[PDB]
């Protein structure tokens, strides 16, 4: 999930 996902 988001945070720290690249593609969020």
């Amino acid at each position: 999930g988001c945070p720290x996902n690249p593609k969020c």
